[PDB]
């Protein structure tokens, strides 16, 4: 509420959110079963992807096994390492559109993008998007976006 990223894999994933035109981004560590509640901007679009096999020290430098974006400092920008599953979310004041690919940058983690007002958009193996825009629209006053890993 309003954006939620959930990890349904049996392994830890490291979600990363970066806006399309910005040098860097943010994220968290998600243990199996854990979710990340996020607040959404009035405007703009964001890339959302998961990273696996991240090992960091107390500072901490380190790299992720898949979907690594400049290590700890999530600067790329918007270009994590192949392979990685790429989810895109655009926002208008209130309205959401959500799209995903597993062809452009490969496939690492299966995804499911869904809205409480919209229809489900699955991406469970590589090649889920036949052609872009592989996206659905969501349009409510109090709607709720969900990204699931390993749905
Ligand atoms: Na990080």
């Amino acid at each position: 509420a309003p954006l939620t990223i959930t990890n349904r894999c049996h392994f830890t994933v490291w979600p990363a959110v970066a806006l399309v035109l910005a040098q860097g981004g943010g994220g968290t560590e998600l243990h199996p079963g854990a979710s990340w509640s996020l607040d959404t901007p009035v405007i703009g679009s964001q890339y959302i992807w998961g990273r696996t096999g991240c090992s960091f020290d107390r500072a901490g430098k380190g790299r992720c096994q898949t979907g690594d974006c400049g290590g700890s400092s999530l600067t790329c920008g918007g270009n994590p390492a192949v392979p990685t599953t790429m989810a895109e979310v655009s926002v208008l004041q209130g309205n959401y559109t959500y799209g995903v690919t597993s062809t452009l940058k490969g496939f690492n983690v299966p995804m499911n993008l869904k809205c409480s007002s919209g229809d489900a958009l699955p991406c469970r193996k590589a090649g889920c998007d036949v052609v872009q825009p592989y996206a659905k629209s969501c349009s409510a006053a109090g709607s709720r976006l969900q990204i699931v890993f390993c749905p």
